[PDB]
């Protein structure tokens, strides 16, 4: 059991949209719930993103896939983004991360 997170890294322009695709794989468990996290080089803890506004989430529980869209990118969005997929209430798995760089 693991989570495949694509893309591993991305460079985008300001005002563009980034899309991160994650898939729960190698498990007979279902996709229980999802969360998305962000961490900049200046942080040793990640922040959990609040969905809404520029952040749009999608969950396909039968396909065990889930994605995130960050719209109207700015330089401040430069960070590593991690998706998390729960197989239940007390157990979850995470992707290898997306290193995003946004150019001015």
């Amino acid at each position: 059991v693991h989570v495949a997170q694509t893309p591993r890294s991305a460079t985008k322009e300001s005002g563009e949209t980034l899309t991160i695709n994650c898939a729960l794989r190698d498990t007979s468990y279902g996709l229980h719930s999802t969360a998305w996290y962000r961490q900049t080089p200046g942080q040793s803890r990640r922040d959990q993103l609040t969905i809404g506004g520029r952040y749009v989430k999608t969950v396909n529980k039968p396909q065990k896939t889930f994605s995130l869209q960050i719209r109207n990118l700015v330089v401040e969005d430069t960070a590593t983004y991690t998706c998390r997929g729960w197989v239940g209430g007390r157990e979850g798995y995470e992707g290898a991360g997306t290193k995003l760089t946004v150019k001015p």
